C-alpha cells in the first residue's frame, strides 16, 4: 500500500479446553483467532513517545528520557503497551534517539478470557522492533510478552502471549507448550466459531481461581476435563467436538465458576450450534460456540434476542 506506515495486526486467543485445570498441572488447549488488534507506529520527530488508544479516544505523551524509567501500573489503559515499549527497548539495547507515535485499535472484547492485553503487547513488541528494523524471533517475542505480563501482574502464564505469538493450536501444560499440527489443526481450519460476550466479568481471575481452590471434587473433575482433551485430540467430526465442548462446560459448571447467563448462552449454543462452553475464568465473560453451518442463521437469530455481543472468528494460521 502506497506510503503505508508500519502496521502490526496480531491475533486474539481462546482456551478450548482445560481452563482451570492448567493451574494444577493438567493440559489446556488454546487457539489463536481472527479477532485482532492493530498497532501502527510512525515517526514524529518532536522528541517524545505518543500513545493513541483510538477505540477509547485517549492519548498519552511522554518524553524519550522517561520511558525506561516509567512504572507501567501508573498509566492505566496504556500500561501494557507502555510496558511492551520499555521492555522491547532495553532488550534490544536501544536508547531512542527519535520520537514516534503509536495508534492502537482492537476488535477484541476485554476481560472475557480472550487475551486482549497480550495481543496489544505482542503487536507492540513487534511494532517497536520493526520500527528499528531489528526483528526478533518468535522465541524472544513470546518471552518478552510473558515478561510484560509478569511485570504488570505479580506472576504470569505463557498461554496468551505464546498462543498469540506462535498462533494456531497449542497444548499447554506446566508453563511449557507443545504446538499442535497435523490432522487436528486441519479439522479446526474448517470450523467456524462464535465468540459471545455474554456478560461483564465482575470478578478477578485470582478470585475465581481461589473459589475453584475450595472445591472438594476439583481434581476429580479436572481428570474428566483431561479425559475430554484426550478425546478431542483424536477428534474428526464437528458433532463430536461440539459435544465435547458442552461436556467441558458442564464440568466447568461443576466448579461453579459459571453463571446463569453463560449457561443460558451455552444452551442456545447447544441447541443451534454443535456445542459451546464458557472460556477462561468464569466470572461471566464470553462463550465459545461451534457453528453448525446448516443452522447458523437460526443460531444468530436466537442469540440476537439475548442481551449480548457476538463475534465471528476462526483459528488464525
Amino acid at each position: 500500500p502506497r506510503g503505508s506506515h508500519m502496521i502490526i495486526e496480531t491475533p486474539s486467543k481462546v482456551i478450548l479446553f482445560g481452563e482451570h485445570a492448567v493451574v494444577y498441572g493438567y493440559r489446556a488447549i488454546s487457539m489463536a483467532i481472527d479477532l485482532t488488534s492493530t498497532i501502527e507506529i510512525k515517526e514524529t520527530q518532536e522528541d517524545e513517545i505518543i500513545l493513541n488508544l483510538n477505540d477509547l479516544n485517549k492519548s498519552l505523551g511522554l518524553n524519550l528520557n522517561e520511558i525506561k524509567n516509567i512504572n507501567p501500573n501508573n498509566f492505566g489503559d496504556f500500561k501494557y503497551c507502555l510496558c511492551a515499549i520499555k521492555n522491547t527497548l532495553d532488550y534490544l539495547n536501544i536508547e531512542p534517539k527519535t520520537g514516534f507515535k503509536i495508534n492502537i485499535s482492537s476488535k477484541i472484547p476485554i476481560s472475557c478470557g480472550l487475551g486482549s492485553s497480550a495481543s496489544i503487547t505482542i503487536g507492540t513488541i513487534k511494532a517497536v522492533s520493526g520500527f528499528y528494523n531489528k526483528e526478533l524471533k518468535d522465541d524472544e517475542i513470546a518471552k518478552l510478552g510473558y515478561m510484560v505480563e509478569k511485570e504488570i501482574q505479580g506472576k504470569a502464564s505463557i498461554t496468551d502471549t505464546s498462543t498469540i505469538t506462535y498462533k494456531g493450536i497449542l497444548e499447554i501444560k506446566n508453563n511449557k507448550f507443545r504446538k499442535i499440527k497435523g490432522e487436528f489443526e486441519e479439522f479446526l481450519k474448517n470450523c467456524k466459531f462464535l465468540i459471545v460476550y455474554a456478560e461483564k466479568r465482575k470478578k478477578k481471575t485470582a478470585e475465581l481461581v481461589n473459589e475453584v481452590a475450595k472445591i472438594e471434587n476439583k481434581d476429580e473433575i479436572f481428570k474428566e476435563i483431561d479425559k475430554v482433551i484426550d478425546e478431542a485430540l483424536k477428534i474428526k467430526n464437528k458433532e463430536d467436538f461440539g459435544k465435547l465442548m458442552t461436556k467441558n462446560h458442564e464440568l466447568l459448571k461443576k466448579l461453579n465458576i459459571s453463571t446463569p447467563k453463560l449457561d443460558r448462552i451455552v444452551d442456545i449454543g447447544n441447541r443451534f450450534g454443535f456445542g459451546a462452553k464458557l472460556t477462561g475464568a468464569g466470572g461471566g465473560g464470553c462463550v465459545i460456540i461451534l457453528v453448525n453451518e446448516e443452522k447458523e442463521k437460526e443460531l444468530l437469530k436466537e442469540l440476537n434476542k439475548e442481551d449480548v455481543r457476538i463475534f465471528n472468528c476462526r483459528m488464525m494460521n
